[PDB]
RNA sequence: AUUGAAGCAAGCUGUCCCUGAUGGUCGUCAUCUACCUGCCUGGAGUCAUCCGCGGCAUUUAGCCGC
C-alpha cells in the first residue's frame, strides 16, 4: 500500500493544525528587528498576528529532522546525503542542515579550494550551455542535498550562471493567530539601587516594557505542492520518498518542536487535511517503520551520490 | 453549444474572476526598478494596485499550454503548429510558444543564415506597398505560429518594412486588488555573526526589510476582441477553434498557475462575464472532451501549414 | 464630426534564499470627618335587562337541544 498514488492524483496538499498555549492564555510572538511583534488588519477587519514566519519554520523542520550532536540523521533518515564542512583541525565546523541555505553557504564551495565547486560546475554545465532543465537540477540536488530539494536554493555567484538558476521551495509552512488582543507587562532590574549608580555601567535600576498577546484561535498551516515533485518527475519511488519525508518531518515537529520560545509554549489539539479532501494522514510510528525502505529503494535506484556523505575542509 | 452564433454581434467579451490567497491573508506584488512605487491614486478615492501586468499575464497564458520536459502540447492541444530551433548538437533548445518575442528575436529571423526570413520575404513581395491586409498577414502568422496571432507580433527589421507591418494583441488581461492596506516584515542573517562583522563577505549580520500587502478583494480582468476575430473570418470552424483556444487558456490559468510567486498561492472563487451576460462559460470537463474534435476538423480543412513541426537553423 | 479600420503610443525586463532570542522581583506608611424638619389645601361621577340565535337548514322547503 502506498499513498503516492492518491497524492499524485491531486495537484496540491494542504494541512492545518490548531494550537493553544499549554499554560495560561498568553504567548510571545517573534520579535522582528524594527517592528517587534508583526500584526495587521484581516480581511474582515479583525486584528491578525503573524506568530512565526515560514523562513524560521523551515529551520525548525530541519532542526527536528537532523541531529547536530551526532552529526547524523535520526534513525529513520540514516542514509541520506549531506555535505559537512570541516575545520583545519578536523573538527566539524558545520553541516548543510545546520546551515541556512545549505548550498550557498560561504563555508561550502568557498575558500581556496572545494571539490563541490567543480562537482557543481560539471553537473550544471548542461544549464550553463543550454536551457534550464529543472529535472536534471533536481536530481543534481538529490545527489548532494536531499533537503535543499524541499527548501530550495539560490546560487547567486558569477561562476554558477550568474545566479540565473534557482529552485523554489516545494514546501511552505507558517503559523498564524486571528483576532488578537494585546497585554502589556513591563518590569525593572531591581537590586541595590543606591549602592549602584550609572545604569550605562550596569548599575542602578532600569525599567523595561514588554507586550504579550492572546487570541481565541491559533493555526499552523502546511502547504506542500505536489505539482513541483511531479514537475521534477524524477522517479515515482523518489516522489514516495519526498512525500514520506515531508509527512514525517511535520508529524514529528508537531510533537517535539512544540514550544517555539521560552514564553511561547503551545500544544496541538488536532491535525486536519484541507487538500486532498477526505484523505487520511499516516501515523508517525508507521512513517518511522516505512521510510528506511524507501531510502533503501532510492539507493538501489542509484539516485544518491557515492559516497552519500561528502566532507570538505574549510579555510578562509 | 456554438459560441459565435450566440455572441454574433458583441465587439468585445469582458470577463472577471475574483480570487484570494489559498491560506492566510497576505500576498506580494512585483517590483519595478524603473517605475518604483507601484501604488497610485484612484478615481474612487481608495488605494488600488495592479497585482499582475498584462505584459506578464501574456507570458504566463502561453506557458499553461505546453510541457517544458516533453516539449509537446497537452493532449487536447496536440496538433497545433509550433516552431522549434535546433542547437548545434541537434536537440532543440527553445520554441516560439515559450518566448514572448516569438518572430522578432535574436535566435529566429536574426543570425548569419536566415530561412524563415525568406519564407516571410516571399509574401512580403506580395504585400509590398499600400495598406497591407490583416487577412493575409494573419494567414501567414497562422502558417508559422497561431500563438503569434492570439497574442500578436511585429517585425522590426528594415528589410521587413522596418516595423510597418504589425499585428495587435487579441487577448488582454490584468489583475488588481482594491482597498489595499500595507504591512511590513523583515529578517536577518542568523548564523555565525561572530567570526566577522563585515557585510561584504556576508558573514556578519544584516537587517532586511520586506513588505506584504492585504486587501479585502482581489480580481482578474480579461477581455477578448471578438470583432477582430470575426474580421479575420477564416471560415466559421476556424473561428470556433480560436475562441475555444482563448477559453481553454483562461480555464487553464484559473485552475493551475495562479501562484504567480511561490510566497503566496491563490485560488479563484468564481468566474464571470459582464458584457454578454446570461450565457454561462463552459466547464473544464466538457471543454476537454470537445476540443479534440475541433482540432481534427481544422486539420481536415488544412488551413495551417502542412509540416506541422518546423525546424530552423540557429547560429551565433 | 463623417463616407473610404483613432476601435490607434500598439511589442517594450525584474526574479528566489535568509530563525532576532537568553535573563531582569515596582515595593513599604497614610483616619476623610462633623451640623441641617420638605409640607400643605382640593369629592372622580352617572345611566346604560346575557340575553343567547346556535344546530338541524346550501333553504324562510320548516323545526328543535343544553
Amino acid at each position: 500500500m502506498k499513498l503516492e498514488p492518491l497524492l499524485s492524483d491531486v495537484p496540491r496538499l494542504l494541512m492545518e493544525a490548531d494550537l493553544v498555549p499549554v499554560q495560561g492564555t498568553r504567548f510571545q510572538p517573534t520579535g522582528f528587528p524594527d517592528l517587534g511583534a508583526a500584526h495587521y488588519e484581516g480581511p474582515d477587519g479583525r486584528p491578525m498576528l503573524l506568530v512565526e514566519s515560514a523562513q524560521s519554520m523551515a529551520n525548525r523542520l530541519e532542526t527536528v529532522c537532523w541531529d547536530k550532536d551526532a552529526d547524523d540523521w535520526v534513525v529513520p533518515l540514516r542514509g541520506l546525503p549531506v555535505v559537512k564542512v570541516l575545520d583545519k583541525a578536523g573538527k566539524p565546523l558545520t553541516n548543510s542542515v545546520l546551515e541556512a541555505h545549505r548550498l550557498n553557504s560561504p563555508y561550502i564551495l568557498e575558500g581556496k579550494d572545494k571539490t563541490l565547486f567543480d562537482l557543481l560546475k560539471q553537473e550544471l554545465a548542461h544549464m550553463e550551455e543550454g536551457p534550464v532543465d529543472i529535472r536534471k537540477l533536481a536530481e543534481t540536488l538529490l545527489k548532494v542535498d536531499a533537503n535543499a530539494v524541499l527548501h530550495g536554493v539560490f546560487l547567486a555567484k558569477k561562476e554558477l550562471a550568474g545566479g540565473r538558476l534557482r529552485l523554489p521551495r516545494a514546501l511552505s509552512a507558517f503559523i498564524e493567530a486571528e483576532d488578537v488582543r494585546v497585554a502589556s507587562s513591563g518590569g525593572v532590574k531591581n537590586d541595590h539601587v543606591n549602592p549602584s549608580g550609572d545604569t550605562s555601567r550596569g548599575f542602578g535600576n532600569v525599567p523595561f516594557a514588554r507586550d504579550e498577546y492572546v487570541s481565541p484561535r491559533i493555526k499552523a498551516y502546511f502547504n506542500l505542492d505536489l505539482a513541483q515533485i511531479r514537475a521534477f518527475g524524477l522517479g515515482e519511488q523518489v516522489d514516495r520518498l519526498l512525500i514520506a519525508l515531508a509527512l514525517y518531518k511535520v508529524r514529528r515537529f508537531l510533537v517535539h518542536g512544540l514550544r517555539l520560545r521560552t514564553a511561547c509554549d503551545l500544544d496541538c489539539q488536532a491535525l486536519r487535511v484541507t487538500r486532498p479532501e477526505g484523505w487520511e494522514v499516516p501515523e508517525l510510528s508507521e512513517l518511522e517503520a516505512a521510510l528506511p525502505g524507501l531510502i533503501e529503494a532510492v539507493a538501489g535506484e542509484g539516485r544518491f551520490a557515492q559516497p552519500a556523505v561528502t566532507i570538505v575542509t574549510y579555510e578562509k
